[PDB]
């Protein structure tokens, strides 16, 4: 199989006698195929930055093992050359501390795996607008990726209502350094949606939210370039191309 860096893949496996799916010594969770009772599904994602060139997963059954080989593709992302090397930068200590704290917090949240669906059918876009800055635009130095856009931005004037892309539970609902005012929803199965730069947060941590329910108003908080909604999906432990992910997910779960 082949998969573009920065994307998720829904792997389909026989259910009967299945024991475990492994990537070296890391276990990858599974969940039911909603249509085919003889199958299960796993999400496998490649990171945008520094992905392996190749991956081998093994599905262990009671009677045998199944190898699955996935070749990393570079895809056709937009990229621009950096003029100055992305060397160590020197933020104020107060900012270093905040960043480190929020990273620890988020790493913890993304680690607390929910082994059931909290979604309700297909994902919907969070507002009926258009993309102004796509996922995966990159900046390179010496042809190596230095940084990339980890979500997709939708055009929005400040104060535009934003709606949950699917049902779930709110895990994050505060102001953060990279993200500004942000909401993160757990949808189950290690799938999280992210809504950044809000001017107003309308939910709280722990709240059950329905698909299409208001979560906030769009803004420019924490944004250098002007008001817009930054939308992200984390799945399989990695930030992945959100519209690509929704397309894949909806192909399986929309009915
Ligand atoms: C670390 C950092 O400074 N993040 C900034 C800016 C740009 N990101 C970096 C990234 O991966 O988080 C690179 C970048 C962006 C665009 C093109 C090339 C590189 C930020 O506001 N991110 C939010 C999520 C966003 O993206 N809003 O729109
Ligand atoms: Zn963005």
């Amino acid at each position: 199989m082949e998969l573009i860096k920065g994307q998720a893949l829904f792997l389909e496996l026989d259910k009967k006698d299945f024991l475990s799916l492994k990537n070296n010594d890391k276990n990858i969770p599974t969940f039911a195929h909603p249509k085919n009772q003889e199958k299960i599904l796993a999400i496998f994602s490649l990171p945008y930055k520094n992905p392996p060139q190749n991956t081998k997963l093994i599905a262990f059954y009671k009677d045998k093992k199944e190898e699955i080989f996935i070749k990393t593709l570079e895809g056709n992302y937009k990229s621009e050359k950096l003029q100055v090397e992305n060397k160590k930068i020197f933020p104020p200590k107060t900012i270093q501390e905040r960043i480190a704290k929020e990273l620890k917090e988020a790493n913890a949240i993304y680690s607390s795996y929910t082994p059931k669906a909290l979604f309700n059918g297909a994902f919907n876009i969070p507002l009926n607008s258009f993309i102004t800055s796509d996922f995966g635009k990159a900046r390179t130095f010496n042809e190596k990726v230095a940084s990339y856009h980890s979500g997709t931005d939708f055009r929005a004037a400040t104060g535009t209502p934003i709606y949950a892309a699917n049902s779930g539970v709110v895990k994050i609902a505060k102001d953060r350094y990279f993200a500004g005012n942000s909401v993160v929803i757990d949808h189950g199965f290690g799938i999280y949606s992210q809504y950044y730069h809000l001017s107003k947060i309308d939910v709280k941590v722990g709240q059950k939210i329905k698909k299409g329910e208001l979560i906030g108003l769009s803004g420019a908080s924490g944004r250098v370039s002007g008001p817009a909604l930054h939308f992200g999906i984390l799945a399989g432990g990695k930030q992945v191309d959100p519209l690509d992910f929704v397309s894949k997910f909806n192909a399986i779960f929309q009915l």
